[PDB]
């Protein structure tokens, strides 16, 4: 009855305006299994019919099974089959080897506007690139240069964390080797400083906008593979380098060791929390760097608000699931106080006259749920 498939939470509509699914964001990040655990957000982006529900479907073969070492499979092909971000249902809960238990969240993106919202909500972005990487495909990130340049006008933190150019129908084999190794020098060659004056100051600044980019090489996957849309044949069917080198991929995406927690601001991200990344961000959608900066720090403040409130409630709840009137409220005025303290400890984006309006909705929040804690104790 229940089963794991694409969920469309963002719809480019006929009118041209975006629309975002609230509730079929929530249904998957906030359910009580991943809501409060630490999130890595994949990403897979690019140009239409260039392999990426093709790919993905690879990656959900590992995510299912990353300790067998035949996850690649005469199995057909499943799972993600116009424009905007389907997500897969199943958030895995993948154990890291620092002994967290971490969410993983893969994202299918089919528009600047699509392509800038799910690189500020990504923590591993796959720009998916085919035969080369040109100029048009660099000048698409320097609005993320001009937002990493205001967002570290006063930090040394950095907005965006892996970037990866993996670039399909790789035509130089020879001097730059299939794979991450043959990409990193590539990559290094196409960076190397300039052209446009625009996609000269791209390359000296995309590095200091994320904490890792990197560049893998993909073969061809052979002439089958190539001319059919639903590609329903054998592995067997498929370039035999080709599965060579998707095999080294993703894990060398996504093996535990390789998960990247979602952070801003020094702060690990949740589901929870990502949901608010969303909100803001489709309200400013291309938006100016300082609206974009505006929502992130509206959203790291919304983050903050959200943890310390599910703390007050989970701690009420303990409480309330009958005590004394004056027991319960100075137990409330405890909880709330400690949840104010959490919320003013956390490094919140924006300035102290920025997030006291936050911390105002925590306030206003919390008593809302006092008066039906109060309710739930009169029944
Ligand atoms: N040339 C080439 N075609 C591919 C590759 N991977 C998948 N395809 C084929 O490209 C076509 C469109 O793939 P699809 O995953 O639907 O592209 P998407 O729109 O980016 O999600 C299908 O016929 C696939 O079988 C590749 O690495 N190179
Ligand atoms: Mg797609």
């Amino acid at each position: 009855v229940k089963k794991a498939g694409p969920v469309q939470v963002l719809i480019v509509k006929d009118d041209h305006s975006f629309e975002l699914d609230e509730t079929a964001l929530n249904r998957i990040l906030l359910s009580e299994a991943v809501r409060d655990k630490e999130v890595v957000a994949v990403s897979v982006a690019g140009a239409f019919a260039k392999g990426k529900s093709f790919l993905m479907d690879f990656m959900l073969r590992y995510m299912y099974n990353q300790e067998s070492v035949d996850w690649v499979g005469n199995e057909p092909l499943t799972g993600f089959s116009t424009t905007g971000i389907q997500i897969w249902s199943e958030i895995f809960l993948i154990n890291k080897p620092d002994g967290k238990k971490v969410a993983v969240l893969l994202m299918d993106t089919q528009s600047a506007t699509v392509f800038a919202l799910s690189t500020m909500i990504s923590s591993i972005q796959v720009y998916n690139l085919s035969q080369n990487v040109q100029e048009d495909d660099l000048q698409h990130l320097q609005l993320f240069t001009e937002y990493g340049r205001l967002a570290m006008e006063e930090t040394f933190l950095k907005p965006f964390q892996s970037l990866i150019f993996l670039v399909r129908d790789w035509s130089f084999p020879y001097e730059f080797s299939y794979g991450a190794d043959g990409g990193a020098k590539f990559l290094e060659k196409r960076l190397k400083v300039s052209q446009h004056e625009e996609l000269q100051n791209v390359r000296k600044h995309i590095h200091s906008c994320f904490t890792n980019i990197s560049c893998f090489l993909l073969p061809h996957p052979g002439l089958k593979v190539a001319t059919n849309p639903n590609f329903d044949g054998k592995l067997k069917e498929i370039d035999d380098e080709f599965i060579k080198n998707l095999k080294i991929l993703i894990p060398w995406l996504l093996s535990p060791e390789s998960l990247d927690i979602k952070e801003i601001n020094g702060n690990k991200i949740t589901c929870r929390g990502l949901v608010e990344y969303f909100k803001a961000y489709i309200k400013i959608y291309l938006p100016h760097p300082k609206s974009m900066l505006q929502a992130t720090a509206e959203a790291n403040n919304l983050a903050a608000v959200a943890t310390a409130k599910d703390t007050y409630n989970k701690k009420m709840e303990e409480i309330c699931g009958f005590l004394a009137p004056n027991d319960l409220q100075t137990k409330h005025l405890q909880l709330k106080e400690e949840s104010v303290k959490l919320f003013r400890g956390v490094k919140k984006m924006g300035g102290e006259e920025f997030s006291r309006r936050y911390l105002q909705q925590l306030e206003s929040e919390i008593d809302e749920l006092y008066i039906q804690y109060i309710k739930h104790n009169d029944s």
